[PDB]
């Protein structure tokens, strides 16, 4: 049955590649243009934004955005003359959405939207910091490395609930207790009766995230009590802090940029008939063969700005750098090392000063990722407790049936996680 799951994921890489193409054929946009990772977050947001109707499913918005919601847009970044100018595109969302329909041959492919929003996640965690939410939270700042898809949308659902961090969850459920606590009536009539369903759907969610007994066991308390104070979230706390040692089940999705996927249908690639799998030497492939390019801004480092964009498409801002260091083949350094700040432009920024890098985004090699008296036994289960990879080894992207693996070497001295020192902007 893996083959018929292969080709389904294949189908949805080919349609976002199919709308990809035809979105810069709209827009009129060169080789280089296309190939602009700014110009492709600006077409993916607009078929997220088309297709949410201000829902908060796919993406969050500004109010201005809101000022007609008949029509999205966004920057478009065209180089004229050496240099890069900025211009505003606003598209009707009904002609976007049939532009979607048309690339994937009618269907309505929501697994396509997801795929683009998990990107989009993936490098807000590779590019900005949540330490102070956490703190307006009332949580410990060391908490950053469970905070996978904090930035993904408020109603993200089943698609964004894979890849949620034990963090994530437990901010969101913190933020849901605070709620209660300074207003009477959160759970309370319908809306109470909503908010109930959403407490233990985020309950039962984070439960199922844990590997030990004693940790589900745990949730299934803090998900019976039908009016959450201070005890609930003192043992959510407690919880998360555990998890920092005694690891959680997170799905990590290397899903790639749309102007990755484009150029590799323009070229003739049938993903749905060759197969796709986000699993294993696919991504790894298709970014040996990709060309992708951003602006850069002055005083930044070019090789730093490729970093950032190679751990968000391989959604490794969460692993071990010693481990991520072995596959990509150079070092990767923690944020805080990082001579660069995102791949996004704000609305503000000079284009006079503007200049344009190729991003390196290829590696060595390739691997496979595979993913009270209660409170005494977690709180004991942590003294048994060093870099790990689970796993047969790495592989040459020559070798593709993974017959010759190859053991890895790390510096246990060199550092491994990538929010130690960081001195990222602060996601708003
Ligand atoms: N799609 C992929 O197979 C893919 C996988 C991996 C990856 C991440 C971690 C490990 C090490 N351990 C972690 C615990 O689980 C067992 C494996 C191996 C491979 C990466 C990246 F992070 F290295 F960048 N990138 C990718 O694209």
């Amino acid at each position: 049955n893996a083959t018929e799951i292969r080709a389904s994921v294949g189908k949805m890489i080919g349609g976002i590649g199919r709308f990809y193409i035809q979105m810069c054929t709209e827009l009129k946009l060169s080789d280089y243009e296309g190939r602009l990772i700014q110009n492709s977050l600006t077409i993916e947001r607009m078929v997220l934004s088309a297709f949410d109707e201000r829902r908060n499913k796919y993406l969050e918005e500004h109010p201005s955005a809101g000022k007609d919601p008949k029509k999205t847009g966004g920057p478009i970044y065209r180089r004229v003359n050496g240099k890069w100018m900025r211009e505003l595109i606003l598209y009707d969302k009904e002609e976007i959405r049939r532009i979607w329909r048309q690339a994937n041959n009618g269907d309505d492919a929501t697994a396509g939207l997801t795929h683009m929003m998990i990107w989009h996640s993936n490098l807000n965690d590779a590019t900005y910091q949540r330490t102070r939410a956490l703190v307006r939270t009332g949580m410990d700042p060391r908490m950053c490395s469970l905070m996978q898809g904090s930035t993904l949308p408020r109603r993200s659902g089943a698609a964004g609930a894979a890849v949620k961090g034990v963090g994530t969850m437990v901010m969101e459920l913190v933020r849901m207790i605070k709620r209660g606590i300074n207003d009477r009536n959160f759970w309370r009539g319908e809306n109470g009766r909503k908010t109930r369903i959403a407490y233990e759907r985020m309950c039962n969610i984070l439960k199922g995230k844990f590997q030990t007994a004693a940790q589900k066991a745990m949730m299934d308390q803090v998900r019976e009590s039908r009016n959450p104070g201070n005890a609930e979230f003192e043992d959510l706390t407690f919880l998360a802090r555990s998890a920092l040692i005694l690891r959680g089940s997170v799905a990590h999705k290397s899903c790639l940029p749309a102007c990755v996927y484009g150029p590799a249908v323009a070229s003739g690639y049938d993903f749905e008939r060759e197969g796709y799998s986000l699993v294993g030497i696919d991504p790894f492939r298709l970014l040996q063969n990709s060309q992708v390019y951003s602006l850069i801004r002055p005083n930044e480092n070019p090789a730093h700005k490729s970093q950032l964009v190679w751990m968000a498409c391989h959604s490794a801002a969460f692993e071990d750098l010693r481990v991520l260091s072995f596959i990509k083949g150079t070092k990767v350094l923690p944020r805080g090392k990082l001579s660069t700040r995102g791949v996004q432009i704000a609305s503000n920024e000079n284009m006079e000063t503007m200049e344009s890098s190729t991003l390196e985004l290829r590696s060595r090699y390739w691997a496979i990722r595979t993913r009270d008296m209660r409170t005494e036994i977690i709180r004991m289960m942590e003294s048994a407790r060093d870099v790990s990879f689970q796993g047969r080894g790495v592989f040459e992207l020559s070798d593709e049936k993974a017959a010759s693996p190859i053991v890895p070497s790390f510096d246990m001295s060199n550092e491994g996680s990538y929010f130690f020192g960081d001195n990222a902007e602060e996601y708003d």
